[PDB]
């Protein structure tokens, strides 16, 4: 049965942890997977987290099976982190989340509940996004088409191009957008972009589909959600896919939330039961101990400021890092202008380094990166700055 | 575009909690989902699993993501349960492991990896089973078949029916065996109907796919293991996904695996590839906490020691209850021969009640079982038996 099955490509990030750790000399430096990095080169747990932990460690009584939708209070809070509180689809019951395993659990749980129950054939993605939503969508029987995105040239969002290239999009195609801190090039539209996008997404009859992995990393929590709240006020319905990945440092205990919107309780409700169909026949009910500290932290004003603060204290570390980056380039060698670095969002820079340049660093010089030239400044550091910045002005 | 969706059918047992719960009355009795309870009525955590989560909050440093497949030592203490100390299928390195969220998790990967590596089309799943089965594989986009199991004149197993039923099937399609305690009739095949149907198996070419959820609870971990490994002395190839979910006392964790072996290890890297691919594509990577757990107390000889007779005191408790049960129903009544139920295995017997019979224990006793008359015998306590059994009686 299986002698005739043909070997999968290399995951072009997750593939990088195997050339790294595999590579067996001391002074490599991992700028690849888009995890944080303290100033020590280090990914702790939070310090909010080992309360809640201790917390649930002491009083948790069983590990009776959630629902199919997870933890009620995850739900109540993340449909707050999402639309603030107050907010009409919360007043008037519009929305229904799933805890789910990770974003990528979200997306996934999204598409074969679209793929299953709609009339959708399509998801718009931009170019460049995350590689791993082609996959995802594709897997569920959707074809994945890009809208133009980026301006290379000026480092900006090239809007006359997306929305020349999203008049392709047809009524009842999906078009995914990322909420705050796009992944990989970290430009997002203005507010007043958002507004724009929001009103032409309900004029054009598409189904928005956010993508929000990295809330509270562009500006702040509640900021980074203004692009999502001007499509929430505009739209009838809508999906969030959401990660407590980055936010709260919980990448493998996979905690992410499906969040369904509707016209209405009555629609929403019948329509997220097929959401939970979707997810019984997926993984049956998803995992208490990241979605219970999750809870347990946004619920408790204590444990909450904690965290809020550590969610600052690595945003502004990673803005330290970028203006450091682009000062030791500038030592060490060119004589390029890499002011853009600076106004970037998220953990991410695209830096302008070709897939042969990335090659050379890597084999050359033990600094890794993608192939698309993306770059983690949280995984830079005050210690491995110069070698990183040498490497780079070596390969040009 | 959600205007149109049609609700989905409630879930024949986790629409059970939904019933229960919302029932207000006070002397209800939860025969229904299959999870343990212990003799004061509650689902407690395991003392192994509270002495392993201490130990993870006092040693853990990252939440750092895991590769695709989880944790290597995970992979390996489960492939010595299921195979053996110094199974020829481990020295040879014929299997490859991935940590899945559940043994739903495990299936839905089986099946995906399936469905698009292999000419699969067809999954033989007995008649009865596991009602979620058929959801899964259809999710998949696999079709089901059901082939014949169950003598209820004698509650045996049918073995000539069965062997009969899957004469139908063809080389190629996907038999489903349950590894020990079926679902829901407890009944298992005998070691040399094991050994007949792994040859059968060979010489029709089925590839099997074990689900293995209650390893530990018929007779003994390794005893219950003897079906499997019967199977593996004759396979090339084979498909296992197993649970932790009842033995581990972890069903909130999602706690499971999918066991690829093939016929050499350059085949089984090569097919597992793309059952990383289809996990990569799912939920990316799997939830740290509960396989820690796992893995840890699998792998110290202290914890082990603890958790295996946390395991046989759950199966002699249960053991207990089946006797209790069989008793007390003679008293309070019956003038019926329940005896059969005394040799099931795990934690269900299936004893003879109709749909209506059920419908009608809910309404006017608040006794709560699923429609096909299976009912959860680990839910059953000194203190609920009377009345149960009154109950019960009073039905037929
Ligand atoms: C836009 C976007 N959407 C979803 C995800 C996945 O988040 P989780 O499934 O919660 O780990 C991510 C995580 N991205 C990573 C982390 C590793 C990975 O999954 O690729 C990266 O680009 O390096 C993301 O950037
Ligand atoms: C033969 C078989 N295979 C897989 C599973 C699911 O195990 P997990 O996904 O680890 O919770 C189960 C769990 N069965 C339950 C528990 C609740 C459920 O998932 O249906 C039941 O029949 O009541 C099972 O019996």
């Amino acid at each position: 049965m299986f002698e005739n099955i043909t070997a999968a490509p290399a995951d072009p990030i997750l593939g990088l942890a195997d050339l790294f750790r595999a590579d067996e000399r001391p002074g490599k430096i991992n700028l690849g997977i888009g995890v944080y990095k303290d100033e020590t080169g280090k990914t702790p747990v939070l310090t909010s987290v080992k309360k809640a932990e201790q917390y649930l460690l002491e009083n948790e009584t069983t590990k009776n099976y959630l629902g199919i939708d997870g933890i009620p209070e995850f739900g109540r809070c993340t449909q707050e982190l999402l639309f603030g509180k107050g907010s009409a689809l919360i007043n008037d019951k519009r929305a229904r989340t799933a805890q789910t395993p990770g974003g990528t659990g979200a997306l996934r749980v999204a598409a074969d509940f679209l793929a299953k129950n709609t009339s959708v054939k399509r998801v718009w993605v931009s170019n460049p996004s995350w590689p791993n939503h082609k996959s995802v969508f594709n897997s569920a029987g959707l074809e994945v088409r890009e809208y133009a995105y980026y301006d290379a040239e000026n480092h900006t969002l090239d809007f006359d191009a997306l929305i020349n290239s999203l008049n392709e999009a047809q009524a009842g195609d999906v078009v995914l957008f990322h909420g705050c801190c796009h992944n990989p090039t970290g430009i997002d539209p203005t507010l007043e972009q958002w507004q724009t996008l929001a009103q032409l997404s309900v004029e054009k009859g598409w189904l928005p589909l956010f993508d929000f992995a990295y809330q509270g990393f562009a500006r702040g929590l509640e900021e980074d959600a203004e692009g999502l709240r001007a499509f929430a006020a505009m739209h009838k319905e809508l999906i969030v896919a959401s990660s407590y990945s980055k936010n709260f440092g919980l990448y493998n205990e996979r905690v992410g939330a499906c969040t369904l919107v509707a016209a209405d309780s009555e629609t929403v409700d019948r329509a997220f039961s097929q959401m939970k169909a979707a997810i019984r026949a997926n993984y049956s009910n998803p995992p208490a101990h990241g979605a219970s500290v999750v809870a347990t932290i946004l619920s408790n004003d204590a444990l909450r400021a904690i965290w809020e603060q550590e969610l600052t204290d690595m945003r502004q570390r990673i803005q330290r890092m970028r203006q450091l980056f682009v000062n030791t380039l500038q030592e060490k060698g060119a004589n390029r202008d890499f002011s853009f670095i600076i106004k970037q969002n998220g953990m991410f820079s695209f830096s302008g380094l070709t897939k042969e340049q990335v090659l050379r660093l890597r084999e050359e010089f033990g600094v890794y990166a993608v192939a698309s030239g993306r770059v983690n400044v949280a995984g830079m550091t005050p210690d491995n700055m110069a070698p990183l910045c040498e490497a780079i002005v070596a390969v040009l």
